[PDB]
């Protein structure tokens, strides 16, 4: 039944989706499709911060990291404007998740250690939150230029949804750290138009997006009902016949958002 509208939903917009909410308490877990793989995109950018919060003294967040122009790879709105001064770790997790700046990303997987730029560092960090499906080979970017059908860079809804799970609402990270991470994704200024286009607007949202080639667009969220009660929703797709130029439809996110909300509701 729920299957039925998340299909015409697919139909309704050439495009494929997979949308995972937890079990909890009192709901089953809600899942389509959420077993197979999606491209990341800057979904992984959320627990990359994690990552770097967790392997770190908060004291940590104050260094100064300093990089170049030509260290700026892909689209920076932040670290682009501050290759004078360079950023905080501190201010470098702010704008890989609040603005989604891909060198702000790039810096703090470097700083991460190891092989791949840090990406075997940051899978690393997945795998110890029991999360052994995702992986991410490549830096920013490219991260967004794959093909479809290829699995370095990829997650599942289900197996992103257990992990941001555990980030937020579970203990993955101590208290203070917990607070950090949480309030980054509150104050997230690129997802407007998705999971909390999707939501009443009682419901508190927190959330991280990704946006892709091959009209990939993924958003990952923690919701709270006007009483206060948490869910986790994650909610992917890309439209691979329309081929690399294919344009991200981002309101196949809003509604299937729509329709979790009110079997949550
Ligand atoms: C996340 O994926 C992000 N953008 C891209 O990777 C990207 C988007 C479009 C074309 C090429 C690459 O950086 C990895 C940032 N996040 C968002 C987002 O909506 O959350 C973007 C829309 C683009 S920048």
């Amino acid at each position: 039944d729920l299957a039925d509208r998340f299909a015409e939903l697919e139909r309704r917009y050439d495009a494929r989706l997979g949308v995972y909410v937890p079990a909890t308490g009192t709901t089953a877990a809600i899942e389509y499709r959420a077993d197979e793989r999606f491209a990341f995109c800057s979904t992984f950018k959320a627990p990359l911060v994690a990552a770097v919060l967790h392997q770190n003294p908060l004291t940590h967040l104050d260094k100064l990291i300093t990089y170049t122009s030509d260290d700026i790879r892909s689209i920076s709105p932040v670290a682009q404007q501050h290759v004078q001064t360079g950023m905080t770790i501190g201010q470098l997790c702010d704008a890989a998740i609040r603005y989604s700046d891909g060198t702000a990303a790039n810096l703090l997987l470097a700083d991460l250690g190891g092989p791949g730029g840090g990406t075997a560092a940051f899978t690393g960090y997945l795998r110890s939150l029991g999360d052994t499906v995702s992986r991410l080979d490549a830096e920013a970017p490219e991260l967004n230029r794959d093909p479809p059908g290829d699995e370095r860079d990829t997650t599942t809804p289900h197996a992103i949804a257990l992990v941001l799970q555990q980030l937020v609402l579970g203990n993955a990270l101590p208290p203070d750290k917990r607070a950090l991470l949480t309030d980054w994704m509150a104050r997230n200024t690129t997802g407007a138009k998705r999971i909390r286009a999707g939501f009443p607007a009682d419901w508190k949202v927190i959330d991280k997006t990704g946006t892709g080639d091959y009209g990939r667009a993924n958003d990952i969220a923690v919701v709270w009902s006007p009483t206060g009660v948490p869910y986790v929703v994650a909610v992917m797709s890309d439209r691979a016949g329309g081929g690399y130029d294919a344009e991200p439809r981002e309101a196949l996110l809003a509604e299937a958002a729509t329709c979790v909300a009110g079997v949550l509701a």
